[PDB]
């Protein structure tokens, strides 16, 4: 990583959001004048502390980053470091997130939002091909490139839990938004790439109903829902749903994760056809 000062070559902005471990700023850089959304994350610094992000942890998100290049993913500029943080200078997004612009418009055909959930599912298609596990997805690191467009890109944004599969041993914790996780994560057991399709189910779910399929009054009665895959389409939102629709969404949701729907098997389904 540089080891020069950020402030020499970019000047940071207004602050576009935080996180437990990071905080990311709206920065410019002085040769071209380019805007880039810099996220500055906090570096542990004992191995028993709980704050901060081992450089390790920071290692795998850099490499992550930089070896992805696709329409459909967020793209890294630099990496910068200072005594006390890592600094990713990263692509910036304008369209704000993917759920507020849709639900802006009056009615969404089903046919318009599959159009959207098309992206997507190529992003993660991409990842997967280079066997890396998101891990985080959600609706919040969905956004999109530009909202002022014919047809706007949605970008994946985050890739702090992002995970390549290698091989031999595995990972089992790393897990997030206890409302988009699948049962492996909760119960802590052998992860891969069926939990981001887990997510994409529910991402899809809410997408068309406008209600999470396991979102509980605390994180201990979704976690709950989730584990005990108890999601049902309501007729109070799902009546206007096809067939093929809730299918698509049955196939991801389901427990045990060999039985799961994969990147391939979903974009073949015959509702994206």
């Amino acid at each position: 990583f540089r080891q020069e000062n950020v402030d020499d070559y970019y000047d940071t902005g207004e602050e576009l959001g935080s996180g437990q471990f990071a905080v990311v700023k709206k920065c410019r850089e002085k040769s071209t004048g380019l805007q880039y959304a810099a996220k500055f994350i906090k570096k542990r610094r004992t191995k028993s502390s709980r704050r901060g992000v081992s450089r390790e942890d920071i290692e795998r998100e850099v490499s992550i980053l930089k070896e992805i290049q696709h329409p459909n993913v967020i793209t890294l500029h630099e990496v910068y470091e200072n005594k006390t943080d890592v600094i990713l200078i990263l692509e910036l997004v304008a369209g704000g997130e993917l759920f507020d612009f849709l639900a802006e418009k009056e009615s969404l055909t089903e046919e318009e939002a599959t159009e959207f959930l098309k992206q997507i599912l190529n992003g993660v298609y991409y990842l997967h091909s280079l066997q890396i596990a998101h891990f985080d997805l959600k609706p919040e690191n969905i956004m999109l490139l530009d909202r002022n467009v014919p047809k706007p890109r949605i970008k994946i944004i985050d890739f702090g839990l992002a995970h390549k599969i290698d091989f031999g041993n595995e990972f089992k914790n790393i897990f997030g938004t206890p409302e988009f996780v699948a049962p492996e994560i909760v119960n802590y057991e052998p992860l891969g790439l069926e939990a981001d399709m887990w997510s994409i189910g529910v991402i899809t779910y809410i997408l068309l109903s406008g209600a999470s399929p396991f979102l509980g009054d605390t994180k201990q009665e979704t976690l709950a829902n989730v584990s005990a895959v108890n999601y049902e389409f309501e007729d109070e939102y799902f009546s206007n749903t096809s067939a093929l629709a809730k299918d698509f969404i049955r196939r991801l949701l389901v427990k045990d994760p060999k039985k799961r729907m994969t990147i391939q098997d979903s974009l073949q389904h015959p509702w994206i056809k």
